[PDB]
């Protein structure tokens, strides 16, 4: 296939993709999607399949993996540093109508490949979540134990997506996304080590 950088003209399709991949409380507004493409234009890609935007990634260069400490999903734009050693992912979605076709694995490996070619980038970081924690919440399993797989069962399908591509857990940010009630408002830091 072919993948290209994002453009402000794709805003209409990037919103329709956001509305399909996420429920209403967790969707990024039209202004936020435009802010990501304009702030870091070389750090946003769009996967095209049959001429449709079925996959999109958002990233901005931050100072490093340590700058994510105490971050918040709303106050996330202030971490932009054009001379930082880490590229923070801000979103990596694919359309539910085309999922499980090894498409999301292609976008993640492309961003990891682009960061190895951009100079100064040491790691690819980001605050992920857990899509199947409420099921383990009723079983008495704590959130921190569930992130590190200490619950006895398998990984979370969301965290296993990053862990399956060389990432490692780098901490938990409680109160990161209060509208993400499926994770008690918390987020999970993932770090893709490079070089
Ligand atoms: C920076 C922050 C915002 C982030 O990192 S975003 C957090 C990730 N997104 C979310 O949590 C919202 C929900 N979105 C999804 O679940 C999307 O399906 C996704 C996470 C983008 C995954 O993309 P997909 O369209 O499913 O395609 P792919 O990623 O290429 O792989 C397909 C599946 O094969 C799975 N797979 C592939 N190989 C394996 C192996 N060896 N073992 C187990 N599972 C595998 C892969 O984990 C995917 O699992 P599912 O989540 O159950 O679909």
């Amino acid at each position: 296939h072919r993948i290209r950088h994002a453009r402000p003209s794709d805003l209409d399709a990037l919103c329709a993709l956001e509305a399909r991949c996420w429920p209403a409380p967790l969707r990024a507004s039209r202004a936020e999607l435009l802010r990501r493409v304009t702030t870091e234009p070389r750090g946003c890609w769009v996967l095209l399949h049959e001429g449709a935007i079925v996959g999109a990634t958002y990233a901005q260069r931050i100072a490093g993996p340590a700058a994510l400490a105490g971050a918040r999903h709303s106050e996330l734009a202030g971490l932009h540093d054009p001379s930082g050693a880490a590229l923070q992912l801000l979103g990596l979605n694919v359309d539910p109508a085309v999922r499980n076709h090894d498409f999301g694995s292609l976008l993640l490996e492309f961003v990891l490949a682009a960061a190895r070619l951009r100079p100064g980038i040491e790691n690819v970081v980001g605050v992920s979540r857990c899509g199947d924690y409420p099921r383990q919440r009723a079983k008495g399993l704590g959130y921190e134990d569930y992130v590190h797989g200490r619950g006895g069962g398998p990984r979370d399908p969301v965290l296993g997506f990053h862990l399956g591509h060389g990432a490692r857990i780098g901490g938990i940010i409680s109160g990161y996304r209060p509208e993400d009630v499926d994770n008690d408002g918390a987020g999970v830091i993932v770090i893709h080590a490079l070089r």
